[PDB]
Protein backbone atom coordinates (compact mmCIF):
# COMPACT_ATOMS: atom_id res chain seq x y z
CA UNK A 1 0.00 0.00 0.00
CA UNK A 2 1.10 3.74 0.26
CA UNK A 3 2.73 5.32 3.06
CA UNK A 4 1.34 8.72 4.09
CA UNK A 5 3.27 11.87 2.69
CA UNK A 6 5.44 13.43 5.20
CA UNK A 7 5.21 16.87 5.71
CA UNK A 8 7.90 17.62 4.28
CA UNK A 9 8.16 16.14 0.84
CA UNK A 10 6.29 18.60 -1.57
CA UNK A 11 2.81 16.77 -3.28
CA UNK A 12 4.26 17.57 -6.77
CA UNK A 13 7.30 15.48 -6.55
CA UNK A 14 5.12 11.89 -5.54
CA UNK A 15 5.89 9.15 -8.22
CA UNK A 16 4.52 5.87 -6.35
CA UNK A 17 7.21 3.31 -8.42
CA UNK A 18 7.15 0.67 -6.58
CA UNK A 19 10.82 -1.62 -7.00
CA UNK A 20 9.53 -4.77 -6.28
CA UNK A 21 6.53 -4.72 -8.28
CA UNK A 22 7.18 -2.08 -11.33
CA UNK A 23 3.58 -1.66 -13.51
CA UNK A 24 5.38 -1.43 -16.80
CA UNK A 25 7.44 -5.04 -15.33
CA UNK A 26 5.81 -6.64 -18.87
CA UNK A 27 7.31 -5.05 -20.72
CA UNK A 28 10.99 -5.89 -19.33
CA UNK A 29 12.43 -4.90 -16.31
CA UNK A 30 14.84 -2.15 -17.63
CA UNK A 31 12.02 -0.92 -19.42
CA UNK A 32 9.73 -0.79 -16.23
CA UNK A 33 12.26 1.67 -14.39
CA UNK A 34 12.81 3.93 -17.23
CA UNK A 35 8.79 5.07 -16.59
CA UNK A 36 10.62 6.99 -13.99
CA UNK A 37 12.32 9.24 -16.89
CA UNK A 38 9.64 9.79 -19.42
CA UNK A 39 9.10 13.61 -20.51
CA UNK A 40 7.14 15.04 -17.18
CA UNK A 41 9.37 13.04 -14.40
CA UNK A 42 11.05 15.49 -12.38
CA UNK A 43 14.71 14.24 -11.53
CA UNK A 44 13.92 13.41 -7.72
CA UNK A 45 10.62 12.39 -7.21
CA UNK A 46 9.14 10.33 -3.92
CA UNK A 47 7.48 7.49 -3.51
CA UNK A 48 4.77 6.15 -1.13
CA UNK A 49 5.43 2.74 -2.11
CA UNK A 50 7.51 0.50 0.66
CA UNK A 51 7.63 2.79 2.98
CA UNK A 52 8.40 5.81 1.50
CA UNK A 53 11.51 6.93 -0.16
CA UNK A 54 13.35 9.09 -2.61
CA UNK A 55 14.27 8.04 -5.74
CA UNK A 56 16.98 9.68 -8.28
CA UNK A 57 15.99 8.89 -11.88
CA UNK A 58 19.04 10.99 -13.92
CA UNK A 59 22.56 9.58 -13.87
CA UNK A 60 23.96 13.52 -12.96
CA UNK A 61 21.99 12.62 -9.15
CA UNK A 62 23.09 8.93 -8.96
CA UNK A 63 26.62 9.94 -9.15
CA UNK A 64 26.70 12.85 -7.33
CA UNK A 65 24.80 10.88 -4.30
CA UNK A 66 27.22 8.02 -4.35
CA UNK A 67 30.36 10.15 -4.12
CA UNK A 68 29.22 12.32 -1.24
CA UNK A 69 28.81 9.99 1.35
CA UNK A 70 28.72 12.47 4.00
CA UNK A 71 25.12 13.21 3.11
CA UNK A 72 24.29 9.96 1.68
CA UNK A 73 25.50 6.84 3.95
CA UNK A 74 25.48 3.16 3.18
CA UNK A 75 24.56 2.52 6.56
CA UNK A 76 20.83 1.25 6.01
CA UNK A 77 21.59 1.25 2.24
CA UNK A 78 18.46 -1.70 1.23
CA UNK A 79 14.47 -0.80 1.45
CA UNK A 80 12.27 -1.16 3.39
CA UNK A 81 13.74 0.73 6.12
CA UNK A 82 13.63 -2.56 8.12
CA UNK A 83 15.76 -4.22 5.45
CA UNK A 84 17.92 -1.38 5.46
CA UNK A 85 18.73 -1.13 9.42
CA UNK A 86 19.23 -4.99 9.47
CA UNK A 87 21.66 -4.85 6.74
CA UNK A 88 24.98 -5.10 8.52
CA UNK A 89 27.18 -6.61 5.91
CA UNK A 90 30.20 -5.65 5.36
CA UNK A 91 32.11 -3.64 3.81
CA UNK A 92 29.15 -2.08 2.63
CA UNK A 93 27.37 -1.03 5.17
CA UNK A 94 29.93 1.21 5.89
CA UNK A 95 30.84 4.76 4.81
CA UNK A 96 34.26 6.31 4.39
CA UNK A 97 36.68 6.21 6.45
CA UNK A 98 35.86 3.46 8.59
CA UNK A 99 34.85 1.44 5.39
CA UNK A 100 38.51 1.01 3.75
CA UNK A 101 40.21 -1.00 5.90
CA UNK A 102 37.67 -3.91 5.11
CA UNK A 103 36.66 -3.06 1.63
CA UNK A 104 40.81 -3.83 0.68
CA UNK A 105 40.94 -7.46 2.87
CA UNK A 106 37.54 -7.89 0.53
CA UNK A 107 39.27 -6.80 -2.89
CA UNK A 108 42.12 -8.99 -2.23
CA UNK A 109 39.97 -12.04 -2.09
CA UNK A 110 37.97 -11.80 -5.39
CA UNK A 111 40.13 -8.89 -7.42
CA UNK A 112 41.71 -9.37 -10.79
CA UNK A 113 44.26 -11.05 -9.05
CA UNK A 114 42.49 -14.02 -8.53
CA UNK A 115 40.41 -13.46 -11.52
CA UNK A 116 43.59 -14.52 -13.34
CA UNK A 117 43.75 -17.46 -11.33
CA UNK A 118 40.20 -18.62 -11.98
CA UNK A 119 40.81 -17.76 -15.85
CA UNK A 120 41.46 -21.69 -17.11
CA UNK A 121 38.52 -22.95 -14.41
CA UNK A 122 36.19 -20.56 -15.85
CA UNK A 123 37.10 -21.40 -19.11
CA UNK A 124 36.85 -25.66 -18.72
CA UNK A 125 33.46 -24.84 -16.83
CA UNK A 126 32.18 -22.77 -19.69
CA UNK A 127 33.15 -25.14 -22.04
CA UNK A 128 31.65 -27.93 -20.09
CA UNK A 129 28.49 -27.35 -19.33
CA UNK A 130 27.95 -26.10 -23.19
CA UNK A 131 29.11 -29.02 -24.99
CA UNK A 132 26.46 -31.13 -22.84
CA UNK A 133 23.96 -28.50 -23.66
CA UNK A 134 24.75 -28.55 -27.40
CA UNK A 135 23.28 -32.02 -28.92
CA UNK A 136 20.45 -31.73 -26.31
CA UNK A 137 18.78 -28.58 -28.46
CA UNK A 138 17.34 -26.71 -25.78
CA UNK A 139 17.73 -25.35 -22.35
CA UNK A 140 16.16 -23.69 -19.56
CA UNK A 141 19.23 -21.36 -19.22
CA UNK A 142 18.20 -20.08 -15.97
CA UNK A 143 19.07 -23.09 -14.59
CA UNK A 144 21.40 -24.93 -16.56
CA UNK A 145 23.87 -22.36 -17.30
CA UNK A 146 23.23 -18.94 -15.90
CA UNK A 147 23.32 -20.65 -12.24
CA UNK A 148 25.50 -22.99 -12.36
CA UNK A 149 28.70 -21.35 -14.30
CA UNK A 150 29.12 -18.50 -12.33
CA UNK A 151 27.79 -20.31 -8.71
CA UNK A 152 30.01 -23.02 -8.98
CA UNK A 153 32.91 -20.54 -9.65
CA UNK A 154 32.27 -18.59 -6.81
CA UNK A 155 31.81 -22.10 -4.28
CA UNK A 156 35.06 -22.95 -5.53
CA UNK A 157 36.55 -20.11 -4.75
CA UNK A 158 35.09 -20.00 -1.59
CA UNK A 159 35.60 -23.56 -1.22
CA UNK A 160 32.25 -24.40 0.00
CA UNK A 161 30.40 -27.79 -1.61
CA UNK A 162 28.02 -27.19 -4.04
CA UNK A 163 25.00 -29.21 -2.83
CA UNK A 164 24.86 -26.48 -0.66
CA UNK A 165 23.85 -23.89 -2.94
CA UNK A 166 20.20 -24.84 -3.12
CA UNK A 167 19.78 -23.16 0.31
CA UNK A 168 22.01 -20.23 0.10
CA UNK A 169 20.36 -19.52 -3.31
CA UNK A 170 16.99 -19.74 -1.73
CA UNK A 171 18.39 -17.43 1.14
CA UNK A 172 19.93 -14.56 -1.15
CA UNK A 173 16.85 -14.75 -3.62
CA UNK A 174 14.96 -13.32 -0.52
CA UNK A 175 17.42 -10.36 -0.10
CA UNK A 176 17.00 -9.20 -3.24
CA UNK A 177 13.79 -10.37 -4.72
CA UNK A 178 11.41 -11.78 -1.48
CA UNK A 179 8.50 -13.64 -2.51
CA UNK A 180 6.99 -13.40 1.42
CA UNK A 181 8.48 -16.32 3.04
CA UNK A 182 11.22 -14.20 4.61
CA UNK A 183 12.27 -11.01 5.66
CA UNK A 184 15.59 -10.02 4.82
CA UNK A 185 16.62 -9.64 8.45
CA UNK A 186 15.36 -13.46 8.38
CA UNK A 187 17.83 -14.48 5.52
CA UNK A 188 20.24 -12.51 7.01
CA UNK A 189 20.35 -14.53 9.84
CA UNK A 190 20.35 -17.85 8.01
CA UNK A 191 22.92 -16.70 6.14
CA UNK A 192 24.83 -16.18 8.98
CA UNK A 193 24.37 -18.77 10.93
CA UNK A 194 25.61 -20.61 7.72
CA UNK A 195 28.87 -19.25 8.36
CA UNK A 196 29.19 -19.47 11.41
CA UNK A 197 30.85 -22.68 12.36
CA UNK A 198 32.75 -22.89 8.65
CA UNK A 199 34.47 -19.52 9.30
CA UNK A 200 35.46 -21.03 13.18
CA UNK A 201 37.07 -24.21 11.40
CA UNK A 202 38.93 -22.40 9.24
CA UNK A 203 40.56 -19.89 11.59
CA UNK A 204 41.91 -23.16 13.13
CA UNK A 205 42.59 -25.66 10.08
CA UNK A 206 43.18 -22.30 7.48
CA UNK A 207 42.67 -23.60 3.52
CA UNK A 208 43.68 -21.64 0.41
CA UNK A 209 39.90 -20.85 -0.15
CA UNK A 210 38.33 -17.07 0.42
CA UNK A 211 36.63 -17.92 3.56
CA UNK A 212 39.88 -19.05 5.03
CA UNK A 213 41.61 -16.00 3.14
CA UNK A 214 39.23 -13.77 4.82
CA UNK A 215 38.56 -15.43 8.34
CA UNK A 216 42.54 -15.44 9.05
CA UNK A 217 42.99 -12.12 7.45
CA UNK A 218 44.24 -8.78 8.30
CA UNK A 219 42.33 -5.23 8.84
CA UNK A 220 45.37 -2.48 8.26
CA UNK A 221 47.43 -4.41 10.76
CA UNK A 222 45.25 -5.92 13.07
CA UNK A 223 43.45 -9.48 13.01
CA UNK A 224 39.84 -9.88 11.80
CA UNK A 225 37.49 -10.89 14.34
CA UNK A 226 34.94 -13.73 13.89
CA UNK A 227 31.82 -11.37 13.49
CA UNK A 228 33.61 -9.17 11.10
CA UNK A 229 34.55 -12.40 9.15
CA UNK A 230 30.84 -13.22 9.42
CA UNK A 231 29.63 -9.92 7.68
CA UNK A 232 32.34 -10.01 5.09
CA UNK A 233 31.75 -13.61 4.09
CA UNK A 234 28.39 -13.07 4.34
CA UNK A 235 28.51 -10.55 1.73
CA UNK A 236 31.02 -12.18 -0.96
CA UNK A 237 28.32 -14.80 -1.09
CA UNK A 238 25.31 -12.73 -2.13
CA UNK A 239 27.33 -10.82 -4.65
CA UNK A 240 28.58 -13.85 -5.96
CA UNK A 241 25.52 -15.75 -6.19
CA UNK A 242 22.82 -13.17 -7.70
CA UNK A 243 23.65 -10.50 -10.20
CA UNK A 244 26.43 -12.18 -12.61
CA UNK A 245 23.08 -15.07 -12.59
CA UNK A 246 21.11 -12.91 -13.29
CA UNK A 247 22.63 -10.67 -15.52
CA UNK A 248 23.76 -13.71 -18.29
CA UNK A 249 19.71 -14.38 -18.30
CA UNK A 250 19.07 -11.08 -19.67
CA UNK A 251 21.93 -10.73 -22.47
CA UNK A 252 21.22 -14.26 -23.77
CA UNK A 253 17.69 -13.15 -23.74
CA UNK A 254 18.27 -10.55 -25.90
CA UNK A 255 20.85 -12.51 -27.90
CA UNK A 256 18.33 -15.35 -28.30
CA UNK A 257 15.75 -12.40 -29.56
CA UNK A 258 18.35 -10.53 -31.93
CA UNK A 259 19.85 -12.79 -34.70
CA UNK A 260 21.70 -9.72 -36.35
CA UNK A 261 23.69 -8.91 -32.47
CA UNK A 262 24.70 -12.53 -32.68
CA UNK A 263 25.85 -12.75 -36.31
CA UNK A 264 28.01 -9.34 -35.80
CA UNK A 265 29.37 -11.54 -32.54
CA UNK A 266 29.89 -14.46 -34.79
CA UNK A 267 31.61 -12.47 -37.72
CA UNK A 268 33.38 -10.66 -35.63
CA UNK A 269 34.29 -12.04 -31.75
CA UNK A 270 37.04 -9.26 -31.56
CA UNK A 271 33.80 -7.14 -30.48
CA UNK A 272 32.92 -9.58 -27.61
CA UNK A 273 34.60 -7.38 -24.91
CA UNK A 274 32.93 -4.10 -25.83
CA UNK A 275 29.41 -6.05 -26.60
CA UNK A 276 30.02 -6.91 -22.97
CA UNK A 277 29.93 -3.44 -21.69
CA UNK A 278 26.96 -2.28 -23.93
CA UNK A 279 24.88 -5.33 -22.15
CA UNK A 280 25.80 -4.02 -18.95
CA UNK A 281 24.74 -0.89 -19.56
CA UNK A 282 21.61 -1.97 -21.55
CA UNK A 283 20.42 -4.66 -19.54
CA UNK A 284 22.15 -3.15 -15.86
CA UNK A 285 20.75 -4.54 -12.76
CA UNK A 286 21.23 -3.43 -9.88
CA UNK A 287 19.42 -0.88 -7.02
CA UNK A 288 19.99 -0.11 -3.96
CA UNK A 289 20.29 3.56 -2.19
CA UNK A 290 21.45 5.26 0.81
CA UNK A 291 20.15 7.16 3.64
CA UNK A 292 20.45 10.60 4.24
CA UNK A 293 22.67 11.10 7.78
CA UNK A 294 20.95 15.23 8.32
CA UNK A 295 18.59 17.57 6.85
CA UNK A 296 20.14 18.38 3.25
CA UNK A 297 18.61 20.42 0.47
CA UNK A 298 19.81 18.58 -2.87
CA UNK A 299 18.76 19.95 -6.42
CA UNK A 300 16.73 21.74 -4.61
CA UNK A 301 14.39 19.80 -2.64
CA UNK A 302 14.42 19.23 1.07
CA UNK A 303 15.93 15.96 2.37
CA UNK A 304 15.85 15.18 5.58
CA UNK A 305 18.08 13.37 8.19
CA UNK A 306 16.89 9.51 7.95
CA UNK A 307 14.82 10.29 4.71
CA UNK A 308 16.44 6.87 2.68
CA UNK A 309 16.86 7.71 -1.04
CA UNK A 310 17.47 4.80 -3.81
CA UNK A 311 19.88 5.55 -6.33
CA UNK A 312 19.27 3.20 -8.75
CA UNK A 313 22.32 2.32 -10.49
CA UNK A 314 20.81 0.89 -13.12
CA UNK A 315 19.03 3.79 -14.24
CA UNK A 316 22.43 5.76 -15.12
CA UNK A 317 22.99 4.25 -18.55
CA UNK A 318 19.83 4.01 -19.76
CA UNK A 319 19.79 7.89 -19.07
CA UNK A 320 19.10 9.55 -22.48
CA UNK A 321 21.15 12.32 -21.28
CA UNK A 322 23.99 9.98 -20.88
CA UNK A 323 23.49 7.74 -23.70
CA UNK A 324 21.33 8.78 -27.47
CA UNK A 325 18.93 6.12 -27.88
CA UNK A 326 19.33 4.23 -24.75
CA UNK A 327 17.49 1.74 -24.92
CA UNK A 328 18.83 0.41 -28.31
CA UNK A 329 22.29 -1.89 -27.93
CA UNK A 330 24.73 -0.64 -30.18
CA UNK A 331 28.10 -2.98 -29.69
CA UNK A 332 29.86 0.03 -31.51
CA UNK A 333 28.49 2.72 -29.21
CA UNK A 334 31.12 5.55 -28.69
CA UNK A 335 31.11 6.35 -25.19
CA UNK A 336 29.50 3.61 -23.32
CA UNK A 337 28.45 5.41 -20.27
CA UNK A 338 26.81 3.42 -16.84
CA UNK A 339 27.31 3.04 -13.24
CA UNK A 340 26.11 -0.76 -13.79
CA UNK A 341 29.01 -1.69 -11.03
CA UNK A 342 28.11 0.85 -8.70
CA UNK A 343 29.62 4.41 -8.50
CA UNK A 344 32.08 5.89 -5.56
CA UNK A 345 34.07 4.32 -2.98
CA UNK A 346 31.66 0.86 -3.02
CA UNK A 347 32.66 0.40 -6.53
CA UNK A 348 31.76 -3.37 -7.45
CA UNK A 349 35.00 -5.56 -6.41
CA UNK A 350 33.79 -8.38 -8.12
CA UNK A 351 33.58 -6.59 -11.71
CA UNK A 352 36.81 -8.20 -12.80
CA UNK A 353 35.37 -11.27 -12.19
CA UNK A 354 31.56 -10.55 -13.81
CA UNK A 355 33.58 -9.62 -16.75
CA UNK A 356 35.90 -12.34 -17.25
CA UNK A 357 32.49 -14.46 -16.66
CA UNK A 358 30.13 -12.88 -19.29
CA UNK A 359 32.85 -12.41 -21.97
CA UNK A 360 33.54 -16.23 -21.63
CA UNK A 361 30.43 -17.30 -21.53
CA UNK A 362 29.44 -15.05 -24.55
CA UNK A 363 32.55 -16.13 -26.77
CA UNK A 364 32.14 -20.27 -25.55
CA UNK A 365 28.74 -20.04 -26.20
CA UNK A 366 28.56 -18.39 -29.87
CA UNK A 367 31.24 -20.45 -30.86
CA UNK A 368 29.10 -23.47 -30.24
CA UNK A 369 25.72 -22.76 -30.58
CA UNK A 370 25.99 -19.65 -32.83
CA UNK A 371 22.03 -19.89 -33.92
CA UNK A 372 19.24 -20.46 -31.31
CA UNK A 373 16.00 -18.73 -30.13
CA UNK A 374 13.16 -18.57 -27.15
CA UNK A 375 11.12 -21.18 -27.16
CA UNK A 376 8.11 -20.60 -29.30
CA UNK A 377 5.54 -19.07 -27.83
CA UNK A 378 7.49 -18.41 -24.36
CA UNK A 379 6.42 -14.78 -22.28
CA UNK A 380 9.58 -14.37 -20.60
CA UNK A 381 8.92 -13.07 -17.24
CA UNK A 382 11.54 -10.41 -15.03
CA UNK A 383 11.15 -10.03 -11.68
CA UNK A 384 12.48 -6.41 -10.15
CA UNK A 385 14.32 -5.93 -6.68
CA UNK A 386 17.52 -4.52 -5.30
CA UNK A 387 19.05 -7.03 -8.32
CA UNK A 388 16.46 -7.79 -11.03
CA UNK A 389 16.44 -11.16 -12.80
CA UNK A 390 14.59 -13.84 -15.67
CA UNK A 391 12.74 -16.30 -13.89
CA UNK A 392 13.17 -18.47 -17.00
CA UNK A 393 14.42 -18.69 -20.42
CA UNK A 394 13.66 -21.74 -22.71
CA UNK A 395 16.25 -22.02 -25.34
CA UNK A 396 15.84 -24.20 -28.02
CA UNK A 397 17.77 -24.52 -31.47
CA UNK A 398 18.84 -27.32 -34.37
CA UNK A 399 21.53 -29.58 -32.92
CA UNK A 400 22.38 -29.56 -36.59
CA UNK A 401 23.89 -26.08 -36.77
CA UNK A 402 25.94 -26.50 -33.62
CA UNK A 403 29.27 -27.33 -33.54
CA UNK A 404 32.03 -29.29 -30.87
CA UNK A 405 35.39 -27.30 -30.35
C1 LIG B 1 27.15 -8.30 -13.32
C2 LIG B 1 27.50 -8.54 -12.03
C3 LIG B 1 27.62 -7.62 -10.97
C4 LIG B 1 27.02 -6.39 -10.81
C5 LIG B 1 26.14 -5.61 -11.79
C6 LIG B 1 27.41 -5.90 -9.50
C7 LIG B 1 27.03 -4.65 -9.00
C8 LIG B 1 27.46 -4.07 -7.80
C9 LIG B 1 27.08 -2.77 -7.30
C10 LIG B 1 26.10 -1.78 -7.94
C11 LIG B 1 27.74 -2.56 -6.12
C12 LIG B 1 27.68 -1.29 -5.25
C13 LIG B 1 26.58 -1.35 -4.18
C14 LIG B 1 26.53 -0.10 -3.31
O1 LIG B 1 27.22 0.90 -3.63
O2 LIG B 1 25.78 -0.10 -2.31
C15 LIG B 1 28.51 -3.78 -5.88
C16 LIG B 1 29.33 -4.00 -4.75
C17 LIG B 1 30.06 -5.17 -4.51
N1 LIG B 1 30.06 -6.27 -5.34
FE1 LIG B 1 29.23 -6.50 -7.15
N2 LIG B 1 28.27 -6.80 -8.87
C18 LIG B 1 28.36 -7.87 -9.75
C19 LIG B 1 29.10 -9.03 -9.48
C20 LIG B 1 29.84 -9.26 -8.32
C21 LIG B 1 30.55 -10.50 -8.02
C22 LIG B 1 30.71 -11.69 -8.96
C23 LIG B 1 31.05 -10.39 -6.78
C24 LIG B 1 31.83 -11.38 -6.16
C25 LIG B 1 31.60 -11.83 -4.89
C26 LIG B 1 30.70 -9.05 -6.30
C27 LIG B 1 31.15 -8.48 -5.10
C28 LIG B 1 30.85 -7.20 -4.66
C29 LIG B 1 31.34 -6.67 -3.40
C30 LIG B 1 32.17 -7.45 -2.37
C31 LIG B 1 30.84 -5.41 -3.30
C32 LIG B 1 30.91 -4.45 -2.12
C33 LIG B 1 31.98 -3.37 -2.28
C34 LIG B 1 31.90 -2.30 -1.20
O3 LIG B 1 30.84 -2.19 -0.52
O4 LIG B 1 32.89 -1.55 -1.04
N3 LIG B 1 29.95 -8.36 -7.25
N4 LIG B 1 28.34 -4.71 -6.91
C1 LIG C 1 23.57 -4.35 -4.23
C2 LIG C 1 24.58 -5.61 -4.23
C3 LIG C 1 24.65 -6.07 -5.74
C4 LIG C 1 25.95 -5.37 -3.66
C5 LIG C 1 26.69 -6.81 -3.70
C6 LIG C 1 25.48 -7.79 -3.33
C7 LIG C 1 24.33 -6.68 -3.17
C8 LIG C 1 22.93 -7.32 -3.25
C9 LIG C 1 24.66 -5.91 -1.84
O1 LIG C 1 24.08 -6.07 -0.77
C10 LIG C 1 25.80 -4.94 -2.11
K1 LIG D 1 3.81 17.13 2.20
K1 LIG E 1 22.07 -1.11 8.99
Amino acid sequence: NLAPLPPHVPEHLVFDFDMYNPSNLSAGVQEAWAVLQESNVPDLVWTRCNGGHWIATRGQLIREAYEDYRHFSSECPFIPREAGEAYDFIPTSMDPPEQRQFRALANQVVGMPVVDKLENRIQELACSLIESLRPQGQCNFTEDYAEPFPIRIFMLLAGLPEEDIPHLKYLTDQMTRPDGSMTFAEAKEALYDYLIPIIEQRRQKPGTDAISIVANGQVNGRPITSDEAKRMCGLLLVGGLDAVVNFLSFSMEFLAKSPEHRQELIERPERIPAACEELLRRFSLVADGRILTSDYEFHGVQLKKGDQILLPQMLSGLDERENAAPMHVDFSRQKVSHTTFGHGSHLCLGQHLARREIIVTLKEWLTRIPDFSIAPGAQIQHKSGIVSGVQALPLVWDPATTKAV
